[PDB]
């Protein structure tokens, strides 16, 4: 079980000023150190955060959340569910800020709500290197969903703010679980593009400086998505991508005849295709949604290698290998066309 902290900086807050926190289990001796940022969707203006403030409160407020939680898949303890970090440390960040972890803005006169995903980051980061996190040899920021998204925006960021305090032996690595989306046309139009364009302006969202600077002003949208910002980044990250994943699919209102079929067809080989430059990612063709916090997240495979297998080879590559690949992504054209995929 993880335990819950709430932050001891009350400034740096979830969406309705109540103190953001984390969950710990700690492992001692081992110096090793998983950030996991939960998901959740977000929200683009006051009234569909008054929306998600009624039936996701606990998305925009700790004042409920329980003091433990069990982790699962890659924060589970037990060898026999998690074969790749088992011994670590272990961090459960929860999504209170509905910003898809790019925002630094305090809840004021002016703004009904607090959007502070970069700076929660940054505040557990600071808090837990009095909890062991100076020790450490290797902090992997991960992520799944908004919260892998989040990984992209914020990997960098927690690499310098580790610099300018004092610690260069920490490496600070991401693992990027289904936050890798497409900025493409809908299947039947009315999507994420204006959404984020809001979001960013509504939240005073932040992006890793060099796609910032690649973007400038205006544009910093751009930086939400995977295949832009990903060359920008200085941190070794690993992408974990259903090639098919649900929530882009929803967003491209996709819910079987022809014009669909090679709409689909062709996400999936839109997908391949950023991904071909990522040295390390792991993505199957599966209609799906997350994996690395799910107690079976050991059962998919991409040829005949799994998740687990994959990430520890990725950690090998940081020190190609014979037998430990970690470049995996399917080449097979339909959903569940690699028959590993979930149930
Ligand atoms: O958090 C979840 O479960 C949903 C997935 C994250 C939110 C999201 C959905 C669709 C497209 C996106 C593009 C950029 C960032 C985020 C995008
Ligand atoms: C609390 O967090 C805010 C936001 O990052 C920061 O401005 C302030 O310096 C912090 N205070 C302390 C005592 O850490």
């Amino acid at each position: 079980d993880l335990r819950l902290h709430l932050l001891l900086n009350t400034s740096v807050t979830c969406n309705d000023g109540s103190p953001a926190g984390y969950y710990l289990k700690e492992s001692r001796g081992s110096r090793r150190w998983l950030l996991f940022l939960e998901g959740g969707w977000y929200c683009f203006n006051r009234e569909n955060c008054d929306s998600r403030y009624d039936t996701m409160r606990r998305l925009m407020s700790s004042r409920d959340w329980p003091r433990t939680r069990t982790g699962t898949g890659i924060l589970s303890s037990q060898p026999e569910e998690n074969p790749y970090w088992w011994n670590a440390n272990m961090v459960f960040i929860p999504y209170c800020s509905s910003d898809v972890w790019s925002g630094a803005s305090s809840k004021s006169e002016k703004n009904e709500y607090a959007f502070m995903g970069a700076l929660i980051i940054q505040e557990v980061v600071r808090e837990l290197l009095g909890r062991g996190l100076s020790g450490a040899k290797v902090l992997l920021l991960a992520g799944s969903s908004a919260g892998g998204t989040g990984v992209l925006l914020n990997v960098d960021r927690v690499a310098e703010q580790l610099e300018k305090l004092g610690y260069p032996a920490i490496q600070v690595r991401g693992l990027a679980d289904s936050g890798w989306f497409l900025d493409n046309k809908q299947y039947r139009h009315t999507a994420p593009t204006e959404a984020i364009r809001r979001g960013i302006r509504y939240w005073n969202g932040v992006v890793p400086e060099r796609c910032r600077r690649q973007f400038q002003e205006g544009e910093e949208w751009n930086c939400f998505f995977g295949y832009k910002v990903y060359p920008t980044l200085r941190s070794p990250v690993f992408v974990v991508q259903w090639l098919f994943d649900e929530a882009q699919l929803t967003v491209d209102n996709v819910h079987v005849q022809e014009g669909l079929r090679l709409y689909i067809q062709n996400l999936g080989r839109e997908l391949r295709h950023t991904l071909k430059d990522v040295p390390a990612s792991f993505a199957p063709a599966c209609l799906s949604h997350e994996i690395i916090i799910r107690s079976h997240w050991t059962d998919v495979q991409v040829k005949g290698t799994s998740l687990p297998r994959a990430l520890h080879c990725w950690d090998r590559s940081l020190h190609p290998l014979k037998g430990c690949p970690v470049h995996l992504v399917d080449s097979c054209p339909w959903p569940h066309c690699n028959p590993s995929c979930p149930t």
